[PDB]
C-alpha cells in the first residue's frame, strides 16, 4: 500500500472493454472488480484503489454511473487514469509457526478471531475485517478452503491486505458473488 498517487495508459481491448466495474464511496470513486487478462489487470489497477483523474478530470461526487459512462465514451486510444493505491486497504505481515499457523480465525474472508500468543497476535491483526489480498494476490470471492489452501502452499513469511467489512461491504455491494467469484482477477501480477 503505497502514499502514492501514480499514473496509467489504458487500452480497450479489441471489444471496447478495459474489464473495469467502479464504484462511488464517501465522493470518490473506487475499483469495484478488475478483470482477469483486461487492459486494467495488465496495467496493475487493483480492487480498492481510487480513480482521482480519467483523462484528466476530476472523479470527485461521480456516481458510479457516471463513472461507467465517461470509461464508455473516451476514445479507446488513450485512457489515462490518475490512481491513489488502496486507501482503504493495510497490509500486515506475518510468520507461521512449526504447525504452519499464522494465529487466526475467518469466515467468508472476514476475519472473526485472533489467537493467543500468535505472530497474528504480535502483528495486531484485526477482526471485522475482510481479506483482500495474500502475497500480492486477490483473493475476493475464492472459497474460505482456496483462501485456506493459499496460506499453506505459502512460504513462511505471509503477507494479508485487509480491509475495514463496513468499508468493504459498501464496496462489493450491488455485485453478484458470481461474478466476484468467477471475473475478478485472482492471477499472481505479470511481468
Amino acid at each position: 500500500i503505497k502514499q502514492g498517487i501514480r499514473e496509467v495508459i489504458l487500452c480497450k481491448d479489441q471489444d471496447g472493454k478495459i474489464g473495469l466495474r467502479l464504484k462511488s464511496i464517501d465522493n470518490g470513486i473506487f475499483v469495484q472488480l478488475v478483470q482477469a487478462n483486461s487492459p486494467a489487470s495488465l496495467v496493475g489497477l487493483r480492487f480498492g484503489d481510487q480513480v482521482l483523474q480519467i483523462n484528466g478530470e476530476n472523479c470527485a461526487g461521480w456516481s458510479s454511473d457516471k463513472a461507467h459512462k465517461v470509461l464508455k465514451q473516451a476514445f479507446g486510444e488513450k485512457i489515462t487514469m490518475t490512481i491513489r493505491d488502496r486507501p482503504f486497504e493495510r497490509t500486515i505481515t506475518m510468520h507461521k509457526d512449526s504447525t504452519g499457523h499464522v494465529g487466526f480465525i475467518f469466515k467468508n474472508g472476514k476475519i472473526t478471531s485472533i489467537v493467543k500468543d500468535s505472530s497474528a497476535a504480535r502483528n495486531g491483526l484485526l477482526t471485522e475485517h475482510n481479506i483482500c489480498e495474500i502475497n500480492g494476490q486477490n483473493v475476493i470471492g475464492l472459497k474460505d478452503s482456496q483462501i485456506a489452501d493459499i496460506l499453506s502452499t505459502s512460504g513462511t513469511v505471509v503477507t494479508i491486505t485487509i480491509m475495514p467489512a463496513f468499508i468493504f461491504e459498501h464496496i462489493i455491494k450491488r455485485m453478484a458473488p458470481s461474478i466476484m467469484k468467477s471475473l475478478m482477477d485472482h492471477t499472481i501480477p505479470e511481468v
